[PDB]
């Protein structure tokens, strides 16, 4: 629509007032009243309705100024998540146009993490560059209405021992590939415009490293030596990267000591709020003293040494935020107990599931993940998860169906991202996928992560995906309390039918597709369940084989539900049916909520089950159920 309904912010403190700014426009050919209300919900609940009326002329537009629409300070409740439902009616109550979107209540990102990437721009070898400002503070603007509350700074750093120095720009020499520059008054731009929105910058930097181009900072005694020849060179061989970067011992005393100082400083710089840890892998490795012995016991995995070295350099930058990729996610019991401000895994699908013993590949291996995490730490997982991947040989032969779709210059398909980040979110996670790149690809919108180096738009964001990408934050905002805020797996064992008695939930794993995935959660004071629509679909999540696999699963109409209130007398079960809720971010509903219809039966069992009536699934569904 052109509402553009705007915050001043994308996130708030409950002490805080929103203002809102909303465009009203005649789109008729007769001047009258054009009125603009604004609902806000707190779930199920209108909580208010605040309108502003303006007479206009024909085509006439007018964007309301501060103060005409404003949620005053302290109306809200804290960590909570509200949705506005806009519309635009002229003076015969005709809708003209409609939009909604959620408004985020939190002290700050921890709790519910909406994490989006800022890197440098392909059509620039890759730069960070002032002259690109422009295109990034448009990103930005949609990211803020997208309540975006945090940035990883995905590489703007000069060296992984000296990562942002106060030059007015430097070369990432490292950068064989499209000889990047940073200018650094591009980047504090960034990261105080980020700030200006009320969001956190995360500096992206490993936390072993010393590159290749440049000299050691300190002495081999610290350095952290193979057990086995292998990947990264001979037994009793200094760990290395092939040559371009040697790793320290995590347990020196020296290097934690460097790289905190190294990183205080490089923080400060950019007026970073943390650290945004990276690592490339795991070794079995022995210390400069033990680096000539055979004996195993002698040796360690590195891996077994991040909590502590975690917990060195939160104490060394007690002011900052701090996490580190787990690649694949496979070390969280390792993990548990450190001091990370939040949990993030980049995810592959040759990754282990956490299911056991087989990859990550379909979308119930990121749920599994998402649960693993929740399980061990109480926190929400931030998954890189990232989309397609289009690969080529050296002679421009594409690999895979998504390189294909490359050379058609096609899209992103729109449904398989979706998909994807509806999987992550209606598990309790969240998907990690968008990023502003300054990117002639993303049309004007923000890019969707493709790959590990993420200024890589190799696909288009079509229009369709930018609007629905929309729609979808605003729905993991607005229903977070019910997504991710003690909100666990439910032992009941929901399922899915056709009108007609077809049943379509086969598989509650979400390993296997062609089916209506369904399963519940449980919360303090109610149940969910999520239905995501797999009809006629594969279940990998990356989609390699981009629109080559259809990932538009068949829509469905007047399901059914069943849902059994396991402990529950038939009393409470007359109550509880009375108080069953839909919500969708898709085109239907984009987070609307709607009452459904429902009977009480009783089930083989004997205990009383809904009988819940559900109008529509595109793509994801969430049905809410209050037990009180
Ligand atoms: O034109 C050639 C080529 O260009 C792109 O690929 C370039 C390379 O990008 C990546 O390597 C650069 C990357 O290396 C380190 O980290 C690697 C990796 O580590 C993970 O833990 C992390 O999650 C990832 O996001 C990260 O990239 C540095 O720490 C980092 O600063 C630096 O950016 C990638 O690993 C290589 O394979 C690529 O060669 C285009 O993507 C590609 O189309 C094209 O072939
Ligand atoms: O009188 C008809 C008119 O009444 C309402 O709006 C009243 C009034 O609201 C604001 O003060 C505006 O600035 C004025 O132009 C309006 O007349 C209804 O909202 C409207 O639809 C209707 O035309």
């Amino acid at each position: 629509n052109m509402i553009n309904l705007t915050t001043d912010k994308a996130v708030y403190q409950a002490g805080e007032a929103v203002h809102l700014n909303l465009t009203l426009n005649n789109t008729t050919s007769l001047a009258q009243n054009i009125t603009a209300t604004a609902e806000v919900y707190s779930l199920e609940n209108k909580l208010k309705t605040l309108q502003y009326t303006k007479y206009l002329l024909p085509n006439e537009s007018y964007t309301t100024q501060k103060g005409e629409f404003v949620i005053p300070a302290n109306s809200l409740a804290n960590n909570r998540g509200y949705l506005l439902k806009v519309n635009i009616s002229d003076s015969q109550n005709n809708i003209l146009e409609q939009g909604n979107r959620a408004i985020a209540v939190e002290d700050d990102w921890r709790t519910f993490p909406r994490y989006a990437a800022i890197g440098g721009s392909q059509k620039d070898n890759n730069s960070v560059l002032t002259k690109n400002l422009p295109d990034y503070y448009r990103e930005l603007e949609q990211m803020k209405n997208m309540n975006i509350n945090s940035y990883f700074f995905y590489d703007v750093y000069k060296s992984a021992t000296n990562p942002f120095p106060n030059v007015p720009k430097f070369d990432q020499s490292w950068n064989w590939w499209s000889h990047s520059q940073v200018e650094t008054d591009a980047v504090k731009a960034l990261v105080n415009r980020v700030h200006q929105t009320g969001a956190v910058a995360m500096l992206y930097n490993m936390i072993l490293a010393q590159n290749a181009n440049e000299t050691a900072v300190l002495p081999d005694t610290e350095y952290i030596y193979n057990y086995e020849t292998g990947g990264y060179g001979q037994n009793g061989q200094v760990m290395t990267y092939s040559p371009l970067q040697y790793y320290y011992n995590p347990l020196s005393k020296s290097w934690q000591n460097y790289i905190s100082n190294a990183m205080a400083q490089a923080m400060k710089n950019g007026g970073f709020d943390g650290w945004q840890g990276d690592t490339i892998g795991d070794n079995r490795v022995l210390s400069h003293n033990q680096k000539d012995s055979r004996d195993i016991a002698h040796s360690f995995m590195l891996s077994d040494v991040y909590a502590e070295f975690l917990n060195k350099m939160k104490e060394k930058l007690p002011q900052y935020y701090l996490t580190l990729n787990d690649v694949n996610g496979e070390n969280i019991s390792k993990l548990a107990n450190s001091k990370q401000d939040v949990i993030y895994n980049e995810l592959w699908p040759f990754g282990t599931s956490a299911l056991g013993n087989r990859p990550q590949e379909s979308y119930g291996d990121l749920k599994a993940r998402v649960d693993q995490v929740r399980q061990a730490t109480g926190k929400s997982l931030i998954v890189g998860a990232y989309m397609e991947e289009p690969k080529f040989d050296d002679n421009r032969i594409p690999l895979n169906g998504a390189a294909r779709d490359v050379l058609a210059s096609a899209t992103y398909q729109t449904d398989a991202v979706l998909l994807t980040t509806a999987a992550i979110a209606a598990a309790g996670g969240y998907h990690m996928s968008l990023a502003a790149l300054a990117n002639p690809n993303d049309g004007g919108g923000v890019g969707v992560l493709e790959t590990a180096y993420y200024p890589t738009q190799s696909l288009k964001v079509s229009k369709e995906l930018n609007r629905k990408n929309y729609h979808y934050q605003q729905f993991i905002t607005a229903y977070e309390n019910l997504l991710r805020d003690k909100v666990e797996n439910d032992s009941a064992e929901p399922q899915t039918f056709t009108a007609n008695g077809r049943q379509l939930s086969q598989d509650a794993l979400g390993i296997n597709g062609d089916q209506v995935w369904t399963y519940a959660k449980k919360g303090n004071d109610f149940r969910t369940i999520q239905l995501l629509n797999l009809m006629g679909i594969t279940s990998d999540w990356k989609n390699e084989d981009g629109y080559e696999n259809n990932k538009t699963p068949d829509e469905q109409t007047n399901l059914l539900v069943t849902y059994p209130l396991t402990g529950v007398s038939m009393a409470e079960a007359d109550r509880i049916a009375k108080q069953v809720y839909l919500t969708s971010p898709d085109d239907w509903l984009q987070s609307s909520m709607i009452s459904l219809a429902t009977q009480v039966k009783t089930n083989e069992n004997g205990d009383p089950v809904l009988y819940i009536q559900v109008p529509r699934l595109t793509l994801w569904d969430m049905i809410y159920i209050l037990e009180h």
